[PDB]
């Protein structure tokens, strides 16, 4: 409820915009996607969903768009309008303060642009507002990004596991200043392992080819994203302990001229999204040739995020791990 | 509304652990309670905001007959588990709820609490601690008994320049084609509004500190809604005053012994560090000059304070006026 207030306050700070804008892979790929697909913009009507500082709307204008509606719900809207004026684009970019679910637009649009992707793609639940915005999209219209692929792969990383395990085991102490805390170990492990780990890693820690789950933004309905079910079956390529699942995502800007990809894969140049790892509370032993199967379930919550459920098992042994994660509250290990 | 987020934060075992592991903090509380055993032996105790229960366990180690441990977060349930597993059900009673809303079955001899935040007053929990005196027997004691806030002018060219280094990101005429320069002034203002949390060498301090004292035995809840701290500094060192540094001490004034808990820069580091409020316009002062003004802390709806600092060099008449948001500190400690 009031969780939404804090969400939009976060985006009101220029300090946050600076960090975002300094992701050169993010900013550069968006610009390339838009400019190299200029025919998708030339003399067209554009909607920018959550424009922030206005940067994507400026790209749209660079690509020759006739009119851009730049919708922003935080007080960043005021700073956007300052930039539109100072950059002499008042005749083309129209900042509209407010939520995209609530504002009126005078016109339907040829193309929607946005950066709705959060950590693990889904965090922030902005994909829903992005899909909601399709009420303004003409029949023959496009969305940038067009689709999104989430990848997941099993990883081995004892150092990470043991760091999180060691923190939780503070609550295994039997005489902390003479007090037995040990009755709370189970609660601590639950809590610490509930946090997804945001950082990057060497790809050599991945034990199988990634499973991918695609969302088509042209086709999906807002309601589809309330419950996201991702089944998986990994064919294990290396033997060892599986400490959890690594997550990343790519998005594609499928234009009339080119498809441009923005990847957050660990094989690609680093972005501010990094990668996301969900640890198992207890690792699963797998041998090469084994199959690790189960289900990643994402359930939309009232905190602009998802409750994550990961159930995984080594088919050959019946060894099973069940995990609950709180995507809203990641551990930023970088 | 932001009270809900406040209590959610303390519902995490990791946040409780953060404070428990502050050795200076937790060890000093234990030593103040145990070394003043006669203030506790066979006595009735109220622990305001018991969290994990750790201070209530210390009161039990010191021989208290009965300890009412009040906790408003869901941490109350975990504290209860610890009381059971430590076989202290007969002596420690966990009462879930806000100290302003629950009922106690009897009046107490002594109130213990750790309600300090940054610059002493952040989080406004001292209002709850003072509110709790409605449960205190006449001539009952409080641990801590008094609190001192210290302020002193500092010089720190590196810290000051940093603000411009960061804000100057906006001072560029073609960021991917966009003139960002019109936002530089707003970016500067933003950074100066955040109090800086980290530690420093005492050599940066330009004058003897002044102190503002709260006597918890005497103070009323309402006294903390507006805190006016006048200051006159007779300058020890010539230089540019880049702002005011803040720290605090509390004293536990027991029957046997007074024990001090200090967060001073001359003392070992605690989880509170120290806090510096910068001046966007610095003040030049020579040794022997007097730097006078007022630091006014005005309580706000976000469990924090709006900080207004006005300072002048009496000899030159040159002044600096500053507004900071204590709810949004910059954590600089690296
Ligand atoms: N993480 C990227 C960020 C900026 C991207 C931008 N393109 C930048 O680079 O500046 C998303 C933006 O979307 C806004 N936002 C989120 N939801 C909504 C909404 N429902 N209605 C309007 N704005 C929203 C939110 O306040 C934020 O400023
Ligand atoms: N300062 C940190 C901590 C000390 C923990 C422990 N004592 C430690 O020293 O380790 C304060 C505790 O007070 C609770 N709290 C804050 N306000 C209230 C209130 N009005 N009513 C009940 N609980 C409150 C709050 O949820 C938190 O658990």
């Amino acid at each position: 409820e009031s969780s939404a207030v804090q969400y939009f306050q976060f985006y009101g700070y220029l300090s946050q915009q600076q960090n975002m804008m300094q992701d050169y892979v993010r900013t550069g790929t968006y610009q390339r996607a838009i400019l190299q697909n200029h025919t998708d913009f030339k003399d067209k009507i554009v909607l920018d969903v959550g424009c922030g500082s206005g940067i994507l709307s400026f790209f749209a204008a660079q690509a020759g768009a006739r009119k851009i509606y730049a919708v922003e719900a935080s007080t960043m809207a005021q700073h956007a309008e300052v930039l539109v004026k100072s950059n002499n684009l008042t005749d083309r970019i129209v900042v509209i303060p407010g939520k995209v679910e609530e504002v009126s637009l005078p016109e339907q649009v040829d193309i929607i642009i946005s950066e709705p992707m959060g950590y693990m793609l889904f965090n922030e639940r902005m994909l829903e507002s992005y899909l909601h915005a399709k009420k303004y999209l003409k029949p023959s219209g496009n969305m940038f990004p067009t689709i999104g692929d989430v990848h997941l792969a099993p990883f081995t990383d004892e150092q990470l596991y043991m760091e999180q395990f060691t923190k939780a085991n503070f609550w295994y102490q039997p005489s902390f200043h003479g007090v037995d805390l040990s009755a709370l170990r189970g609660a601590a492990v639950d809590e610490y392992f509930r946090q997804p780990v945001v950082d990057t890693f060497d790809i050599r820690i991945l034990m199988a080819k990634s499973v991918k789950y695609t969302v088509n933004f042209l086709e999906a309905k807002e309601g589809d994203l309330h419950r996201i079910e991702i089944p998986f079956k990994f064919h294990m390529l290396h033997s060892g302990l599986v400490h959890g699942l690594a997550f990343w995502f790519d998005v594609a800007f499928i234009g009339s001229i080119m498809t441009v990809w923005l990847s957050t894969a660990p094989t690609e140049p680093l972005t501010h999204w990094y990668q996301v790892r969900c640890l198992f509370q207890s690792p699963l032993f797998a041998k090469a040739g084994d199959t690790l199967s189960g289900t990643c379930l994402l359930i939309a919550n009232k905190r602009q995020s998802y409750d994550i459920s990961i159930v995984a098992q080594v088919d050959q042994t019946g060894s099973k791990s069940s995990n609950l994660l709180d995507l809203k509250n990641p551990f930023f290990r970088y």
